[PDB]
């Protein structure tokens, strides 16, 4: 397979919901499906949509954890770092 992610059905289900085709490309192109799911979702809180607030949602489980921000984005990292060796912070 390509040198970057792909998703088995109930995960693929999620970048779905976005209108993507799974997590099945580059850091860049799940990382533009995960910030539009999001905006769909609106899992985030009013003062503050940098700060995100998945509880009880399949994004939460997908990453292991229900909550992150635009601030701290270190959950992608820890999914993709899994996959390919590539940035964290
Ligand atoms: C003050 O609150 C904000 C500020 C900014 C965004 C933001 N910033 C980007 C971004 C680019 C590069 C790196 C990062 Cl970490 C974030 C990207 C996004 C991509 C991935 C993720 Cl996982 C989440 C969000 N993102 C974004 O999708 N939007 C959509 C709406 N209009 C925009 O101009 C920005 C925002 O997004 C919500 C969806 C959380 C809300």
């Amino acid at each position: 397979q390509i040198n970057q992610v792909r998703p088995k059905l109930p995960l693929l289900k999620i970048l779905h919901a976005a209108g993507a085709q799974g997590e099945m490309f580059t850091v860049k192109e799940v990382m533009h499906y995960l910030g539009q799911y999001i905006m769909v979702k609106q899992l985030y809180d009013q003062q503050e949509q940098h700060m995100v607030y998945c509880g009880g949602d399949l994004l939460g489980e997908l990453l292991g954890r229900q909550s992150f921000s635009v601030k701290d984005p270190s959950p992608l990292y820890d999914m993709l770092r899994k996959n390919l060796v590539t940035l964290a912070t």
